[PDB]
């Protein structure tokens, strides 16, 4: 009844809050089944590995291998993903990311083209990330649980392209899912990530 | 052309309740067909790829062309690996080889299931003949043991699209129902052709 030590943070919005772009049924399975289960399994390992209980998700991402890495990475990836969406989100970015997007991709339209193409093209399960590398914006793909924190890097935005993220709502139409993700982006969260990094 | 998506070996609801008509429609009419289409589009621009068999591309190709050719084969194999009136205990040569190489069908079932439930991300679990020996091997993403000149006998798709409509996140329920569908005739045919 006291389970831990890792926890699955609650969604920052109610289940129907992202409709029609992402369904309540999707949020329920994706968060309450997939996300929560990754945390449960990690905890199972933590119970028998005091080294893995002593480490932050980020330290496990940087330092672990195999299943423990995959689990910690996935727990972080989903928390970041769900934080990265919002009921009053979407549309063109404002504030500092808007400036940096212009700086590094020329325009939001071009950034949107690049990021969508990466997300639509990723073969198999994975993630697409907007990262700040050494103060510079870059789009990187993470196959399976791949997370750029393992390298030097700072995540700013992501999209989950594992099939479970969209199959209930879009079946195999990943491109339609990616299109709809732009209506959901939480630019306030993205801008907080910018602010926290030096950039 | 040059590549084609073979029709399903049975009508869309033939596998219910284990696998739904809706799953067969999406998996075959959408995923499988689209792999073929995309490979065909690459073939129109790539005379080398257009010159090759699917198995030649699986053995020697790279990048996107490999992934597509392998997925075309993998899905044809998989849909052939299922049958209405399949399932149950194997008979014939495969039954003998499984007892030989795993001790019992039950032990093989355990091993194969654990591999399929265990596979992280998108992939395939194969039963293979390797110099006449049965082995279980995992193919991540489009991985196919023909690339290592091994002979495929059985497979299961553990890409989420294979089960999500019918089982959502419950992959282990999908894997258990798969045993009710296995087309042992197809598996024995593969055994016969391999000469093992
Ligand atoms: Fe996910
Ligand atoms: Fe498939």
């Amino acid at each position: 009844s006291v389970t831990g030590p890792f926890q699955c943070p609650p969604l920052p919005y109610v289940k129907n809050a992202l409709e029609p772009h992402m369904s309540a049924e999707t949020l329920t399975y994706h968060h309450d089944k997939h996300h929560q289960t990754y945390v449960d399994t990690l905890n199972s390992i933590a119970a028998e590995n005091s080294t893995i209980a002593s480490k932050t998700l980020e330290q496990i991402i940087k330092t672990e291998t195999g299943k423990p890495f995959n689990q910690a990475a996935q727990v972080y990836n989903h928390t970041f993903f769900f934080n990265n969406l919002a009921p009053n989100g979407g549309g063109e970015p404002t504030g500092k990311i808007a400036e940096l997007i212009t700086r590094d991709f020329g325009s939001f339209e071009k950034f949107k083209e690049d990021f969508s193409a990466a997300a639509v093209g990723h073969f198999g399960s994975g993630w697409v990330w907007l990262i700040a590398d050494d103060g510079k914006l870059k789009i990187v793909q993470g196959h399976d649980a791949g997370n750029p924190i393992r390298e030097s890097k700072t995540p700013l935005m992501n999209i989950d392209v594992w099939e479970h993220a969209y199959y209930i709502d879009y079946r195999n139409a990943r491109a339609q899912y990616v299109k709809n993700y732009w209506n959901l982006v939480n630019w306030d969260f993205v801008n907080d990530n910018v602010a926290k990094a030096g950039i």
